[PDB]
């Protein structure tokens, strides 16, 4: 069901590597609803080539418009396992500290700050 499920490690750790050679300026995300999750809609696709100087905050932006979402809908955001630090920071710094080992960033959404 889950992405690390899916695909071996081997086979995320080669993907990962091809986006560095054929979109060297993108962060490889993958974007997953929380498996508890009643109210939000699934996303149409789990892999994003995201710019490597967008923000936190603007991310955000990004996937409650891929949602479709209305300004008093909740959406929280979980970033390898834990809450963002902060919003502001560049997803390139954001990638440094909190890659997977496979070289991807995993993200989470729910409607509950209580995932
Ligand atoms: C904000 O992230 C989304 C942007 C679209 N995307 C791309 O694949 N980017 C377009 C270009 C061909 C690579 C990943 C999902
Ligand atoms: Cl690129």
């Amino acid at each position: 069901k889950t992405f690390k499920q899916r695909r071996t490690f081997e086979q995320r750790v080669e993907d990962v590597r091809l986006i560095r050679e054929q979109h060297p300026t993108k962060i490889p995300v993958i974007i997953e609803r929380y498996k508890g999750e009643k109210q939000l809609p699934v996303l149409d696709k789990t892999k994003f080539l995201v710019p490597d100087h967008v923000n936190m905050s603007e991310l955000i932006k990004i996937i409650r418009r891929r949602l479709q979402l209305n300004a008093n809908q909740a959406f929280f955001l979980l970033v390898n396992g834990h809450s963002m630090v902060s919003v502001s920071t560049p997803i390139s710094e954001v990638y440094e500290s909190e890659k997977d080992e496979d070289g991807f960033l995993y993200m989470v959404y729910a409607s509950q700050e209580t995932f």
